[PDB]
């Protein structure tokens, strides 16, 4: 069916402008469903999913800018105008920045911008800390169908669990599994080539920080790493979880209610 | 077992200096077995394989410079002196370049440098054609056990063929198969951060060119792309195959005999 489409219709019904959510390195946006309960029931909600999944013969984007332009066209087949509201997670945030750059430069209004715990890259000697991690990409997948993390992940395992827990992932075959790994390999080469342009909007970073003994200033200083690319306001909010666990029910509820608060 | 260890003993017997072959992006060096028939039977042959295979708990190298230092120590525990003979294929070639500068700067003698169809990277907009391709990494594996290609590849298939055709790949589990995809993901983020230093040694490039209507000057011009990193001589030789097919019997015979000829 339409499991692996580039445009993922989580909820088309709705009066108010839609919120577009772009995938992490992994490339699937089904994980963003966890916001639906907490963002306005009058809000459409669209996932954006990597090329190379629905079609493994497809030439993957070779730049985040190319990827972003792909996704702007999709969200604009949904939304012709209005304030486009963007959410990303890890590489997604790198994508919505380019998109909002692209929209702003072409006269479109960019509204809400929500970045999920992703910070700028030294393309000099790229940090593994801030570069996409396969096990996290797996942990994000497992969380989507609520696997109990208290039991070194592998694709075959994540698959059967997904294949079983949600039967629109049944018929996700050994082809797709490799296209998942192929798409994720591309994410990392998209890190450390991408140089965000300055963005004249306000943005909202969700800081994933499970250590409550971490001083608040480091949370502001971490988020302020975006200052060469934002001349608007840089607002930030912390969920109490590690990077791959942000769509778990607690952070997803904190995140989703925070998205609604502003979109209202 | 010893299947996925960093130092792969393809042949330990031999009084003459050993040849060290570093893996492609895929990370496995078993494919270099196909030279054994054509390099002198008095020549040790060692494979160098990626960390994170034998142990998927390992922290991968974050730079080719670091990976190269890992492998230099490995090849130095085999040969402590003499002229160090390096072969690489795609990403491996980038790695033997780094090792060679690392040896040269510490007074070691570098001898034979054989680079298999890999050319330097624009780190600003890295070309996907000179970046490692997942399907190519799988075709390299299929070839190792001589799969007849006249039939969009997936990991689970490549593994079963390896599992059957060669029983030292039995017990190659779903963990390792993911560890392969994880190792290959690291390969591409290792491209485009690697800035080779100048190398005062002679290098020999094998140009993969399956199109014979291709003029000869363009093959010298292609190889000369290494000129900012080789102040010593740049010799080249063309096998009539594409990039992932370079260890098939025909090209492996040409390549192995060309290695012997020089080492004699």
């Amino acid at each position: 069916g339409d499991t692996l489409d580039v445009l993922l219709p989580l909820r088309t019904t709705g009066e108010k402008a839609p919120l577009f959510c772009v995938h992490p390195a992994g490339g699937l946006s089904w994980v963003y469903s966890g916001l639906m309960q907490h963002i306005g029931a009058d809000r459409p909600l669209y996932g954006l999913q990597a090329r190379g999944l629905a079609d493994p013969s497809a030439t993957l984007p070779s730049s985040i800018e190319e990827m972003a332009a792909d996704y702007v066209t999709q969200i604009r087949g949904v939304q012709p105008s209005g304030p486009y509201h963007l959410l990303g997670w890890a590489l997604g945030s790198l994508v919505i920045h380019a998109m909002a750059t692209q929209l702003r430069a072409e006269g479109e209004e960019v509204g809400l911008l929500v970045n999920l715990d992703q910070y700028p890259i030294d393309r000099s000697r790229p940090a593994p800390e801030s570069q996409p991690d396969q096990q996290d990409a797996l942990r994000i997948m497992l969380d989507f169908v609520g696997y109990d993390m208290d039991s070194p992940l592998d694709y075959a395992m994540v698959a059967d669990v997904l294949r079983e827990r949600q039967s629109v992932f049944a018929n996700l075959d050994e082809t797709a599994i490799t296209a998942l790994a192929n798409v994720f390999a591309n994410s990392r080469s998209l890190f450390g080539s991408f140089a965000p342009q300055p963005l004249d909007s306000d943005v909202l970073v969700i800081v994933a920080e499970p250590d409550e003994t971490v001083p608040a200033a480091e949370l502001a200083a971490r988020v302020e790493q975006w200052r060469p690319f934002v001349t608007g306001k840089i607002e930030y909010q912390t969920v109490r979880c590690s990077h791959p666990h942000m769509m778990q029910p607690e952070p997803a509820a904190e995140i989703g209610r925070l998205i609604a608060e502003k979109l209202g």
